[PDB]
């Protein structure tokens, strides 16, 4: 029992990380095979973040200009390009220790683990999740550049994200491995809001559940409602809508613990209605929404 | 900036991990060197949980009954011997992966991070405090015993927790690696209640200097105290005694802030006697008390 947010052990991709440095930038890289996956900004000087022209700043670049070193030794670049928002620098060497992998693009509510890194080096691994305004609530200092997001399945890294930018509001936008940015952010210094940060009502179903399987149940009441109704009070929460998807998928959940979906969907309407009244849920004083239905399975589970 | 909670790579620790088995009983081990420690109740059966003999059941044992898996390859034990609540089990190859490390008793209130495991696996990693009352609030399910807490100093791994057991409240209790529980527990079922669960202080204003290094201000009263007249107030809710130990190790915090440690003492005064009002701190609607003041600075700083 006990209920923690948890990461993904992060020994594959700690294997992964690499130190790429162009000109007086200095970021990470994930090299996978003998392709080294970066930020494109890394080929950013001062005074150009405001408006770069990565074409034309990278006709200025060439392989010898991009420093990758693993550990304390150098990688030789044999070939670069500029995929989206991305940099792959091919190296003469693959990867020993490259996983099996996958580039994934996840959608908003997902979660992942990050390997936050600075100059190549693993400094920690928390857990996040796609904001449903794409923007994640990350930990993430200067250099922290091109630390990734990813999820495991046994053997297999399904790399999801890479860190690009901290927006004026602290909040963090990135790529997919393919540089594809999540939402709307782009790579250059400018006035990029976000967009309503709404709370992802299925995985909080799913937190629900998870307290229920450990103990805490006195936020169970006597009430049912419909999708329909509950939605009237989501929305009226900032809440994203319930829809009968996120009914399925929490579908083994209300089978381990034997309450309907829709009665778990009432008792977190009375919960956004009521408030805690100073009590707490798995230890916490808010409706926690980083926990996936998949996660809640897992950690309920021991998957390893 | 963003604050998260992080645990350290675990990569280090994932090289570790091997699966014991005695009987029908399989737990995890860590290997270090030629030696693969776990909890001495691997030795144990369902006919003798409530009051085991270990000196008696273990003279019952061999090298041979000792089963250890190292991924899919099996490890030859050449030697058996109790540490007071860990099993030392001699096994004829050193592991390769054996890092730099220590073994360290810590102290309650810090803070370290457990590789969760499930037959020699690793399934996830989180961050957890030694509390004062000597638990440890885990996710930690049937399997889970010999999963380890450590902290890293650059390469060096210092091991300061071996899982044990789960006690009839949910929390956890486990011993350093030299088997000396953490706490009155011991290794047998039965009645075993925790004492209060008091807040870390100390911690509470590490995390509050890092909402204020992080923009989170709107809590800063223009109120300080004395040590003693928080040290009242913080007898009322259950908060441990901070001491000038404690006050001296905020200093960095203090310094970069800007905020005398005693005036942020009276800033935590006024959240425990008014409450957070429903708003939130670093995302908590409650006082976060699992991060230690090396913690803050490490993570405001990018220590890797
Ligand atoms: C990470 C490489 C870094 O230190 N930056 C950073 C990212 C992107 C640029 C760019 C303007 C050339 C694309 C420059 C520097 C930090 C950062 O995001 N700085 C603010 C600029 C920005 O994002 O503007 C968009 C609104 C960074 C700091 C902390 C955490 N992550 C990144
Ligand atoms: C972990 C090895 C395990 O599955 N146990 C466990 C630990 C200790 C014993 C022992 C009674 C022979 C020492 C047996 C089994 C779980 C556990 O703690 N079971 C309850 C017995 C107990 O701890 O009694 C003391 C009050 C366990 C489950 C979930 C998480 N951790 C451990």
């Amino acid at each position: 029992s006990g209920f923690r947010k948890m990461a993904f052990p992060s020994g594959k991709v700690e294997g992964c990380m690499v130190q790429v440095t162009c000109g007086t930038t200095t970021l990470n890289g994930l090299w996978l095979d003998d392709v080294v996956y970066c930020p494109r900004h890394v080929i950013c000087t001062s005074e150009d973040m405001l408006n770069p022209n990565y074409e034309d700043l990278l006709i200025r670049k060439s392989n010898h200009n991009f420093l990758v070193q693993a550990g304390n030794v150098q990688l030789r670049v044999i070939g670069h390009s500029m995929q989206n928002c991305v940099l792959k620098l091919k190296v003469d060497t693959a990867n020993p220790k490259t996983p099996k992998y996958k580039f994934v693009r996840i959608q908003p509510g997902q979660t992942f683990s990050v390997l936050a890194c600075y100059n190549g080096s693993p400094s920690g691994v928390y857990q996040c999740a796609m904001r449903p305004n794409f923007t994640i609530k990350g930990s993430f200092l200067n250099g922290s550049c091109g630390s990734v997001g990813f999820n495991i399945d046994y053997d297999c890294v399904s790399f999801c994200y890479m860190h690009h930018m901290e927006l004026p509001t602290g909040v963090h936008a990135g790529t997919d491995l393919e540089g594809n940015f999540y939402g709307p952010f782009v790579d250059r210094q400018t006035a990029q809001a976000a967009g309503t940060d709404t709370t992802i009502t299925v995985n909080v179903l799913a937190w629900l559940y998870a307290a229920v399987i450990n103990g805490d149940r006195w936020f169970l009441n006597r009430f049912t409602t419909t999708l329909n109704d509950f939605n009237l009070v989501a929305m009226k929460y900032n809440y994203e809508p319930l829809t009968q998807d996120h009914v399925d998928i929490l579908g083994p959940l209300s089978a381990q613990t034997g309450i309907a979906v829709l009665d778990m969907c009432a008792s977190l309407k009375e919960l956004l209605q009521n408030g805690m009244n100073g009590r707490t849920i798995l230890g916490s004083a808010l409706l926690e929404d980083e926990f996936t239905p998949f996660d809640v399975v897992r950690q309920c589970s021991g998957v390893t």
